[PDB]
């Protein structure tokens, strides 16, 4: 297992959304999902000049699992997935230019849904998640867990849970009070009200239903 900080200010921003009271949380789901999108929207283009990159699954597609039981709430996608590289340079150790304008932003009384606006979209999850883990698998290279329950730091390291083909699992271990997430019918209004014009088929699993379509 390897451990890497947060770049400074990303650590800030974290810690700013765990600790201060934001209303309209739900967007965190637009925001993965706008990820799953723009990650499957990368496979496919890819995919026109070379067809074996889709061996490792030719369907394009986003699941979203809700699990009682464990109290999770997963985004899949078959998208690119990342490398071990793309993990620990995409997801935290690298600064992002709108960052500390995010944060006065917040500061001076902008909605939380600005936040995919100033390019720091993934950490929308720590809105209802204490702890996200990240599994992903991109073509040429091994299938990687990524962690952090904020605090600072996150952890990489090679996964070996249930193999995937290719792409990515955000699994978000969601705060007590914010179990709303893992119902049917919140799930699915948040799904028609943010992302009703995603380009690929989106899944809701309660037994399985394709949403909506
Ligand atoms: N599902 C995913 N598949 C592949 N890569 C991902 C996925 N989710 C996040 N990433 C990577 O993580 C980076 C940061 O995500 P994020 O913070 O959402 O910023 P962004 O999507 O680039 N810009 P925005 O969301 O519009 O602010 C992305 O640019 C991707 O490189
Ligand atoms: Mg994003």
């Amino acid at each position: 297992v390897e451990t890497f900080a947060f770049q400074a200010e990303i650590a800030q921003l974290m810690s700013l959304i765990i600790n201060t009271f934001y209303s309209n949380k739900e967007i965190f789901l637009r925001e993965l999902i706008s990820n799953s999108s723009d990650a499957l929207d990368k496979i496919r283009y890819e995919s026109l000049t070379d067809p074996s990159k889709l061996d490792s699954g030719k369907e394009l597609h986003i699941n979203l699992i809700p699990n009682k039981q464990d109290r999770t709430l997963t985004i899949v996608d078959t998208g690119i997935g990342m490398t071990k590289a793309d993990l620990i340079n995409n997801l935290g150790t690298i600064a992002k230019s709108g960052t500390k304008a995010f944060m006065e932003a917040l500061q001076a009384g902008a909605d939380i849904s600005m936040i995919g606006q100033f390019g720091v979209g993934f950490y929308s999850a720590y809105l209802v998640a204490e702890k996200v883990t990240v599994i992903t698998k991109h073509n040429d290279d091994e299938q990687y867990a990524w962690e952090s329950s904020a605090g600072g730091s996150f952890t990489v390291r090679t996964d070996t849970g249930e193999p995937m083909g290719r792409g990515t699992k955000v699994i978000l271990h969601l705060k007590e009070d914010q179990t709303e997430y893992l119902e049917e019918r919140r799930i699915k209004e948040i799904v028609k009200k943010h992302s009703q014009f995603i380009g690929y088929p989106i899944t809701l699993f309660v037994e399985k239903e394709r949403d909506k379509e």
